[PDB]
């Protein structure tokens, strides 16, 4: 199915993508910075200080873990999915 | 970028599918086990009578709306994820 690949994608990016540096299936703030920037970064920009990560990085952890787990990074690549509204209804 | 697919993918999925039947972005009891049988099925199956889907149903929402909302669906999509393991660690 065309969801199948959606989502086998979406693991194999990640597991790939968290094996970068430091323990697999961890995201630390400055690995998250690097993950915007590469991934997320053609519909969001600003993040010009540590500071601007500091505050969303806080936010985003909903436990304050200080690190961004599995289950937390599925919720932020949702809040991409909800934070943009569906521009797809205007012909 | 492959991940804006897979994104934009599903939302064009979710509403056109939404959209079958009753208000769209509400997914009811009996709209969710047509999306089941349709979508996710080659993976799971089980699910021959409707109690089964009452309590699997019930488990799912977890506000107890009575019905799937876009954002705990999202929710049952990652459950998908997060409830099977990681198979491609093997040679
Ligand atoms: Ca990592
Ligand atoms: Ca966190
Ligand atoms: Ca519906
Ligand atoms: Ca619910």
């Amino acid at each position: 199915s065309e969801l199948e690949k959606a989502m086998v994608a979406l693991i194999d990016v990640f597991h790939q993508y968290s094996g970068r540096e430091g323990d697999k299936h961890k995201l630390k703030k400055s690995e998250l910075k690097e993950l915007i920037n590469n991934e997320l970064s053609h519909f969001l920009e600003e993040i010009k200080e540590q500071e601007v990560v500091d505050k969303v990085m806080e936010t985003l952890d909903e436990d304050g873990d200080g690190e961004c787990d599995f289950q937390e990074f599925m919720a932020f690549v949702s809040m991409v999915t909800t934070a943009c509204h569906e521009f797809f209804e205007h012909e």
